[PDB]
Formats: structure tokens, sequence, C-alpha cells
């Protein structure tokens, strides 16, 4: 009987520090916007230049923010370069050099009076975070017992939302979000990197990686027994040997081959679509602009409403954690897509009617908080770990590179295109997100298999069975 040992908890918690990194760096940038723009202005005039226009300031601000996404796009797509070469554990250890570097560029850019270092810092930390968003579910997916793969997979998203919450709190200007201390707000990302790097050598390599990739059955078997607290891992070892046998009969998997081979096309389209369902839900937009929408809905101090949204963000991630093995992935993902379709619709109605009818403002405030709760029930955590369950050992790294890249890329696209669309459509802009949510609800119901409690082998065989 398999058990959740302290060893297993340790290995997984240490992995999700990378999750916390993604969450922190993603969210930290919003609060000090004015402070950093003032920094950008003061830097330019401290050299031999006129004060920047609003246009140049915006453009330099936008760049500081967006280059992080560009880094994440490149990093997440590059994961395949690391995990087969160095293994899963060592890849995580290695890439913390990017985290310390990017963090020091950001922490020093003010005293160095360099807008360039700020941008470079964001790009490097973006690269690190992209590699992480791929590394962590792959490691967690490969060391969790099958019966708890989904629950442990949800610890990845939990670290992310705790990352975001902490960045919001630190961003308070009586904490680190001031004119003098914002370099530390940004450079804080250094500290978790150092902590994780210290603990990582004591975490095990993936036994799946050791047995299947590196053909070290007796080492793998010994990891498994300690990690799960049982001598009897015969079935798990045998499933891995089956996977080893199939990987030996197939060519090395490339990214392109995923779309060529029938058996891989179905799971990769599912994988990519589910990332879109995460990002084309409007979560970027909703979180970023929630403060402005709270304020126009009358919230006297809208920062605290936003931190309140971050807390809701965390609570319902934990709710999902406890339901995903009982409800299954399909159910949790559809409920969350459905609920969000309802809330985004309600945001449009509220905003349209707010100036004519009384409490529609409060309904607007509610719609946003309930949106975030439905987002974390399913579309938040599930897309990040489910790709790991849709493939066996051979295709997984290339598959996760592709799916993770599509997550970052579509997130980038939401950030890029939403202000234009909001400009033209106003309150109706949330009906665009509603449309995607409904489309992806239908896709999920019809196309996404239940993965709960199934071995990779079983899941892969069913895909091969359809392709015939
Ligand atoms: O502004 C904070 C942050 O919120 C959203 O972050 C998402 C993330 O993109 C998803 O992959 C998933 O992990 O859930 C997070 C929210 O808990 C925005 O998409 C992101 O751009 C934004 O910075």
């Amino acid at each position: 009987t398999q058990k959740v040992t302290p060893a297993l908890i340790f290995a997984i918690t240490v992995a999700t520090i990378g999750s916390f990194q993604f969450g922190y760096n993603t969210g930290v940038i919003n609060a000090p916007e004015k402070i950093i723009k003032e920094f950008i202005t003061k830097t330019l005039t401290d050299k031999g230049n006129a004060p920047p226009s609003e246009v140049l300031l915006t453009s330099l601000w936008s760049l500081s923010v967006a280059i992080f996404s560009v880094g994440g796009m490149i990093g997440s797509f590059s994961v395949g370069l690391f995990v087969n070469r160095f293994g899963r554990r060592n890849s995580m250890l290695i890439v913390n050099l990017l985290a310390v570097t990017g963090g020091c560029f950001m922490g020093l850019c003010k005293v160095a009076k360099s807008v360039e270092m700020l941008i470079l810092g964001r790009l490097v930390i973006g690269l690190f975070c992209g590699l992480c968003t791929g590394f962590v579910p792959m490691y967690i997916g490969e060391i969790s017992p099958t019966a708890l793969r989904g629950a442990f997979g949800t610890l990845n998203q939990l670290g992310i939302v705790v990352g975001i919450l902490v960045a919001q709190i630190f961003g308070l200007e009586f904490i680190l979000g001031s004119e003098e201390l914002w370099p530390l707000l940004l450079g804080f990302t250094i500290l978790p990197a150092i902590l994780q790097s210290a603990a990582l050598p004591f975490c095990p390599e993936s036994p799946r990686f050791l047995l299947i990739n590196r053909k070290e059955e007796e080492n793998a078997k010994q990891i498994l027994q300690r990690l799960w607290g049982t001598q009897d891992v015969s079935q798990d070892i045998q499933e891995m040997k089956d996977e080893s046998a199939r990987m030996s009969q197939e060519k090395q998997v490339t990214v392109l081959e995923l779309f060529r081979v029938s058996s891989y096309r179905q799971p990769i389209i599912i994988s990519i679509v589910l990332q879109l369902s995460q990002q084309l839900s409007g979560i970027n937009a909703v979180f970023y602009y929630s403060t402005g929408i709270f304020k126009d809905a009358g919230v006297q101090e809208p920062i605290y409403a936003t931190i309140g949204a971050g807390v809701v963000n965390t609570i319902f991630t934990v709710v999902s954690l406890f339901l995903v093995e009982r409800a299954g992935r399909r159910t949790l993902h559809m409920i969350g897509l459905g609920g969000m379709a309802f809330c985004s619709t309600l945001m449009t109605v509220s905003l349209l009617l707010k100036d004519n009818y009384n409490g529609m403002s409060f309904v607007c405030i509610g719609a946003i908080l309930v949106f975030v709760a439905f987002f974390e029930i399913g579309p938040g955590p599930i897309p990040w770990f489910i790709v790991a369950e849709l493939f066996s050992q051979g295709p997984r790294p290339a598959a996760m590179a592709v799916a993770g890249c599509s997550n970052w890329t579509s997130n980038f696209l939401v950030g890029l295109l939403f202000p234009s669309a909001a400009h033209y459509l106003g309150a109706y802009v949330f009906i665009i997100f509603t449309g995607f949510l409904i489309t992806f609800l239908a896709f999920t119901f019809f196309k996404v298999p239940e993965t709960r409690g199934r071995t990779f082998e079983d899941i892969t065989r069913a895909f091969e069975g359809q392709a015939h």
C-alpha cells in the first residue's frame, strides 16, 4: 500500500518553489507601475535626455512587463533541451542561476540607473519562469503515486497563487512597494531561488526518468520504495518497464512529430486547447484590471478588494486540490469553465447597467470574485498538470514544451490585444471571453478523456486504440 511519506512531501514542496517563482514574478510588476515610470523618467533625464513623453513612458513600461512573457515563451518551449540531458531534478537546480541573475539585474537596476538592466532582468527571470512552468508538473507528475497525481499536480497551481498573493502584499507601499524599496520587491525572487537550490540535491531524481530514460531499474525501484514507504512497487515498476519497452520501439519524439503522428495529435490538441481554455478565459485581463473595475464600481479602497481577490484565488485552489481525485479532471474543468462563462457575462451586464440601476455595482464586484473562484476550481490547476498525464515518458518533454509555450503565448496575446478590444467594445469585451469559455466547455465535454487514477500506459493505449 502506497503512502505519502515526509520524503514525498519534501520533494514536491521543494519543486513547487519554482511555481511560487512564476506566481511572484508574474504578479509583482503591477503595484509599482507609477514608481517605476518615475524611475524611468528620472533615469533618462539624469543622462542627457529630455523627459519622456507619455507615449515613450508607456512603451518602456509595456516592454518591462511584456518581455517577461517573451522570456516565458522561449523558456517553456526550451524545457525539452534540459530534462532528458540533465534529468528532472538537476534541470531545476541548474536553472536557478537564471533566477539569481535576473533577480540581481532587477535589484541593481536603480542604483545602476539602468532601464536596460530592468528589461534584461525581466527577460532572464521570464526565461527561468518558463522553464519552471514546464519542469515542475513534469517532476511532480513523474514522482506522484497514480492515485494522487492530480492532487499533487494541484500543488503546482497552489504555489503559483501563493506566489501572486505574496507579490500583492509585498507590493503594498508600506511594505516593499515604495520609491526607495521597489528594487527589493523585484529582487526578492532571489531568496526562493537560493532556498530551492539548497534543498534540491536532497530530492530524488524521477524514478520514471531513472528506469525508463536511463535504464536503471534497481535504482528506480529503490527510490520508489523510500518515496512511497512500501517494498511492494511491483505493479508500478512493471508499468514503467512497459513504457520503457514502447519508448525503445519508437523513434525519438520531436515537436513536429507530435502533430504528424495520429496517436500524438489527439493528446497534443487536447493539451493545447486546455491551455487556451485557461488563458482565453480572460484571467489576465480580469486580474490586471480588477482594481480599475472595483474603483469604477465604487470600492473606496480597491487595492484591498484586489488582495481579497488574491485570497479567493488561493482558497479555491485548495478546494480544487481536495476534489480533483474524487470529481475527476473533466468535471472540475467544466464547472469552472461554466461558472466563469456566467460571471464574465454578469460583468458585462453589471457594467452596462451600473450607472442606471442601484446595486449593479455590487453585482459587478461579486461577479469578479466569483469568477476567480470558478477559475481555480478547474481551469487554473488542471491544464498545468494534465499534459503530463496525457503522454508517456518519450513524448512528454516535447509535449510539455509545446503546451506550455501555447499557455505563455496565448497569455501574451491576451495582454497585447485586450486594451484595443476593450477600447472598441467596452463592457461587451467580456462577452469575447464568454464565447471562448463556452467553446472550450463543449470541447472538454466531448473531447477530453478522464485521466484520474489511470496509468500513463493505459491512457496512451486508449489514444493508440482510437487512432486505429
Ligand atoms: O496579475 C496576476 C496574474 O494573474 C493571472 O495568472 C494566472 C496564470 O497565468 C495561469 O497560468 C494560472 O497559473 O493562474 C494564474 C492566476 O492565479 C494572469 O494570467 C497573469 O498574466 C497575471 O500576471
